[PDB]
């Protein structure tokens, strides 16, 4: 296997785009939603935890998530990237690029949780939680879905992380919750998340091919459809649209299309977008932790719908040989259930260890 | 024809850069120019109309603009991208990428109009206007210039949209007009527009070749020359430069070089930049709708100057075989005249239909 | 030599990313640090001087920095890019792209100086200073390090500009100094600088190869390590972290890894990051001109450490044949000393000429 320079270029740019989603995307998003007096502290926690994730990833994260091991975890043969030749190739790109791309996904997942909870959690407690949750929840789930683990071995479909990122973070944030003064800033963060999401979704193809092109177009379509779906629901239920509704709709479509983008047709993207936008509005209506309502509900919806719209007859790329829509749907549901329980349990353990060691609630 | 992965990568990144120009570029630009009390509403209208354009584009826009038809419109053979194989190639990239790239241009064109008029127009009225104007003005003009229609068939030169985007939007906005509290925000929007404009201009080559490189360098040069031209005029006429003047100068150069970037030499880019910056200052001095003065005047200037500076003797790539500078200038003037009348008439019809159905002026 | 389209694509995107560091990165960074009443003026000076640098670069800058000449300067054979065929290749990319990429480095270097001093300097005086300093300091130092001049001919290692950019600007700013109201804005500028820095560092490979991948990963690692190093020092010395500390730490790591990114291993990047973060904190503690403390101290630290960590035995790419670590360290020290003296003297001359002609201090 030789590296393709076009894929190397595409993937390094896509990685920078995903990093852009956390720094400063998610920080600005939450920054405009939380109380003004808590903004500085939250920005500090998001930046420091981002740094922490980057370091844990290179030290042992990548190795445990992507090394060969068992159904749940990799190995410790790639500690500090030891044994990875600089010219080593993963797919059609240099492995070092795969390390950075995969690391960027861990970063946004953690940013999603930290940005919302920073307001109520002690600084030392969040650092402890991140270490526990990244190591025991993000890493094994990434291994199970993208590292040849349990879910992948059963043929679960999740192109860019409906489970690994969205559902995983939503449950962790919701467990935390249980235990806007600047809308232009919310809009700015939403816009940065949107632009960076093209690297997130299209880069998930691992090459600048027709699947990356499909994921790109589906991202544009689902996001637009979800903005319109949310806004229509808002107009129907509240009498008028709002800026927060439009931004929430964009995020709902981005989240919903995440697991499906590289497997569905544009018709499927439009349908998923509208359904996600409406489900997202329903989610928040029920339930800054409300954000987890969108990531959680839309992630679930997206993961289920991937099991329908991947079908050739519906314009998708087609299910694997010998797999019926019925069989695929069951696999999607099982993957969702496993992600929820795994993340929830680990998050509980993380919060408890922090509370027992330094105390959870901000002093 | 086979897709080149390097071109696929370049074009997907360029598309994200153009999308970045609208979300959040143009929104922040207008956001700092309009009254504070109208900012939220404008951001909502820009986001919702952006979503609408994305959907109309995939449903029928792309097909009618880029399908084979007549001198004015394409066809309905590509509705919802039907009949476009995922592996289909357009130029040296997958057609799906061409769909997204072309769609991003429709988005910024509409954002230019909506951002300025949002303050004075009813929400439902702007949605009606967008549908009418995108369908009857943007689509046919795009077809005429870039889709093998009337203007292209007469050899009109417009590399990145001096007519299709700038003049087209300026006239529509000016028809609307007829019927700064945050300068750091204006600066931020200008900066995002500038960075995204490299995807807009260089991506217009459709490949990462020497023409993309030329357009890139010419973009840097014309923008810089226009900032200096505007600022000098401002210093001479008002006694000092201002932040708004510097930002306006950047936009004047970006607009002026848009139709010429892939056809002229760096000397030509410098001259076009200075002339555009000064013409832009003159334009605003005469005439947030003042913004259309820059897009309109600089677009016209840029389109005319392309007919001069494309000449080999002036460092350009050269006019087509058998075409004199005199003949090319006439074609540029005719293209400008047609764009102005076409856009103006359609815009009038759009505003009138909205006013007759829901009422134009914000209630 | 033929151009590789993958490298052309990568390098044009990397150039836009470096331009993004100045417009609006550095402007927002300083914008949140300086007094509110001076923000507009500073943004104007950064924009106008950016334009000036772009023009001087194309007119004669590129030719004098990268043309063949002597140990200190190039030639005037490439004035306005004359004699450079559009299809001319430099390395594996079109020369026009090399012109734009190199120009973007000149821009950020000047932005670093102008953003800090704008508050205290007369507008006309800064323009005079920029012309003198860019021409007599940036150009010759760029030629000496990257244009086959004195330092390169002695085998100095500086992958992305620890000397040419960081030390060069820090000394110029400090000579100037001798002669935060919005922390969310500082954070936003820091984030943009960070994202753009991937184009700055990885693009310095000139191709989307394994060295670009290495520089990319090392950038992620050193930045994260420096954020943690600074924050730990801050917690130890002040009792708690702060947002400004976290942002300063990121910049310290970015600066420190700049000369080393394409030559060291990830272990080396982590060590350089931590040392840079701590040295940066020490620097500011001693000494908006405090920013030069970070760029100056971290640039020196990074340049020295490159001479250690490039060693094969420490995970680096290895020193050139026949070069010991001892010999390389001496070359790094000599390069640093020469950069400091050269920049300091030229800066003094620049400020003096401005003061004698129009007066330095803002009227």
């Amino acid at each position: 296997a030789v590296a393709d320079k076009a894929d190397n270029a595409f993937m390094m740019i896509c990685t920078a785009l995903v990093l852009f989603m956390t720094i400063p995307g998610i920080a600005l998003f939450y920054g405009g939603l939380i109380r003004g007096k808590n903004v500085l502290s939250m920005l500090t926690q998001v930046t420091v935890t981002f740094a922490l994730v980057c370091i844990l990833w290179v030290v042992y994260g990548y190795s445990l998530a992507f090394g060969e091991g068992n159904n749940f975890f990799g190995n410790i043969n790639w500690l500090m990237l030891k044994n990875i030749e600089l010219t080593a190739v993963m797919g059609s790109i240099y492995q070092y690029i795969h390390v950075a791309f995969q690391g960027s996904f861990a970063c946004i997942t953690v940013g999603l949780i930290v940005g919302a909870l920073a307001e109520r959690i002690r600084f030392s407690a969040v650092l402890i939680f991140v270490v526990v949750w990244l190591t025991l929840s993000y890493i094994p789930i990434a291994h199970m879905v993208w590292g040849g683990g349990l879910l992948a071995s059963h043929g679960a479909l999740d192109f860019a992380g409906g489970t690994v990122v969205h559902i995983n973070a939503a449950i962790a944030g919701l467990v935390g919750a249980y235990l806007p003064h600047n809308l232009p800033m919310v809009f700015t963060g939403t816009a940065i998340l949107y632009i960076g999401w093209f690297g997130f979704n299209a880069g998930s193809a691992g090459t600048a091919n027709e699947i990356a092109a499909l994921a790109f177009v589906n991202t544009v379509v689902a996001t637009a459809a979800a903005i319109l779906g949310w806004i229509f629901g808002e107009w129907a239920l509240r009498g008028k649209p709002s800026l927060l509704g439009a931004c929430s709709g964009a995020i709902a479509g981005l989240v919903g299309v995440t697991p499906a983008c590289g497997y569905i047709g544009v018709g499927g993207a439009l349908i998923i977008g509208v359904v996600a936008g409406l489900a997202g509005l329903w989610g928040v209506t029920m339930l800054p932790c409300d954000v987890f309502g969108v990531f959680g509900v839309c992630g679930i919806v997206g993961c289920i719908m991937t099991g329908i719209f991947a079908a050739s007859s519906l314009g998708g790329v087609g299910f694997a040989e010998g797999v019926t829509m019925g069989h695929q749907l069951l696999v999607q549901l099982e993957s969702i259930a496993i992600t929820i329980v795994w993340s929830g349990v680990v998050a509980f353990i993380g919060y408890k260890l922090a509370d027992l060691t330094v105390g959870l609630r901000v002093p």
